[PDB]
């Protein structure tokens, strides 16, 4: 057959071999050499490491400076505590299994893997949405006296929350499931059988329609409304005003941030087409792993760029750096 | 027998078992349970990462700033230098061993390894002599118009470097040798064996008698002359002078400085001591590995407290930060 089935794991490789036994128990270096394995464990660590810190800095930072209420500071703060979340009930685990091989747990750490991925890939990607509108609101005027408060923004992040606890959570159930993908060293969702006993083919459809496409093309038609007005040929300050040159610097950073984020996720969902709906003649390992993998750096590169251009928050963040000035 | 002996190598395990094969081709998994084999692989590309952006910026920074050449700036300059040599031809290939578990480059790979090691370490620690003195010399004032600059500083850099490429390089021709230790996972210098071929005991006796206690005493006695005068019950500026406040800043980093520096290199031949000496009755491989390693973190928190309590060093920084003001 065209690959290796079980009740909980799917081996990408032929079980005509006469190899393929328990893999939540045993290692896998006989579905893939040992030194991958290990540059992917290490791979881990650097994004581990890269997220703990700064995350608590940028925490303690806001936490500390009242100065700051517009609400993309809301909203890079609360992005901050999904994270902190997702670094402690993540890749520790992931780490763990990259240790030995295998989920000494078995299917319940397993399960503990994705509780946190795809409810933070959901918060990363549906919170731009809610900047995105406010963006276009500052460019196109329906209104003259509005601005977002703690009566516009929080409802926005009530929403993200209030999906997240619904896209996240329905696999836990039974409406689908965890299964190791990768080198089976990562718990997602299956693209390799349909599965009708944990309804996965509706859960499939029902996630890509609702959650993928839809947004994006809303961000894109922002993109597709943002484009008239307010220049990206920039030259220097004052196209209108000083508030609307922070518009402009928030412009350009969010553009520059969805392509990241797009360059970021493509491939990770291009390669679950073609394994879903063509499965038969035969798959590739390296052609479905790498490209999934890539995108496990998604969340750890927004502070950064939040450092890039915003003039003032570096100035808070130089001035509580030693906690003077 | 308590142990195992070979021509390049040295298992801290009995080969009456009848397992111990070849190291430097086969892994070793045998000795020591992967789990923390993998533990320290993680663990070397920890100081890594910690090591190479920091190392770079610092480098960048006294490139451009033309402001400080008080030769403390010059010192964590070449010191920087010394470390990004290191980085390069050091951990990465204990980090290959640690994926593959042996030196595909055998003998070769090892005697690269120890290359830069103690001679990072000796750089390290013979650094802190010229600025002793210096300190004391501004301390006890034997002159009155003395100060350091192009003909006082350098001279002792070059003192450090001749040393550096007298102490490092004499194992490389035979007067020593390098050999695994740790979980035979690092290689550096023999305490199991006298092994008079190569001419280690008068090798180990002449580096020890040498670099480790004479320059330690003598920095113990500039402390054991640096508790009179200047007081380190610190209340707030202007003792002396301004200038001599930055000494006080100097002076207390130094001395924090040189304190951490005790608490990591204690051990490292504090158990040298006891397979030296003491070999015949047994030993543990917990008890020499763990020390040892404690003690592979040394120059990556030299940059750091440089950033501590230096004020307008940090100024420099946070302002070359973003290449602005």
């Amino acid at each position: 057959m065209n690959g290796t089935e079980g009740p909980n794991f799917y081996v990408p490789f032929s079980n005509k071999t006469g190899v393929v036994r328990s893999p939540f128990e045993a290692p896998q270096y006989y579905l893939a050499e040992p030194w991958q394995f290990s540059m992917l464990a290490a791979y881990m660590f650097l994004l581990i490491m890269l997220g703990f810190p700064i995350n608590f800095l940028t925490l303690y930072v806001t936490v500390q400076h009242k100065k700051l209420r517009t609400p993309l500071n809301y909203i890079l703060l609360n992005l901050a505590v999904a994270d902190l979340f997702m670094v402690f009930g993540g890749f520790t685990t992931t780490l763990y299994t990259s240790l030995h091989g295998y989920f000494v747990f078995g299917p319940t750490g397993c399960n503990l893997e994705g509780f946190f991925a795809t409810l933070g890939g959901e918060i990363a990607l549906w919170s731009l949405v809610v900047l995105a509108i406010e963006r276009y609101v500052v460019v196109c005027k329906p209104m003259s006296n509005f601005r977002f408060g703690e009566n516009h923004a929080i409802m926005g992040v009530a929403f993200t929350w209030v999906m997240a606890l619904a896209c996240a959570a329905p696999p836990l159930v039974g409406w689908s499931r965890y299964i190791p993908e990768g080198m089976q060293c990562s718990c997602g969702i299956d693209y390799y059988t349909p599965h009708e006993e944990t309804n996965n083919e509706s859960f499939v459809i029902y996630m890509f329609v609702v959650h993928f496409i839809i947004p994006l093309i809303v961000i894109f038609f922002c993109y597709g409304q943002l484009v008239f007005t307010v220049k990206e040929a920039a030259a220097q300050q004052q196209e209108s005003a000083t508030t609307q040159k922070a518009e402009k610097e928030v412009t350009r950073m969010v553009i520059i941030m969805v392509i990241a984020f797009l360059i970021c996720w493509l491939p990770y969902a291009g390669v679950a087409f073609y394994i879903f709906t063509h499965q038969g003649s035969d798959f590739g390992p390296i052609f479905m792993t790498i490209p999934a993998f890539f995108a496990k750096t998604s969340a750890v590169y927004n502070p950064v760029i939040y450092i890039m251009m915003n003039k003032q928050f570096r100035n808070c963040m130089v001035t509580t750096l030693c906690c003077g000035k």
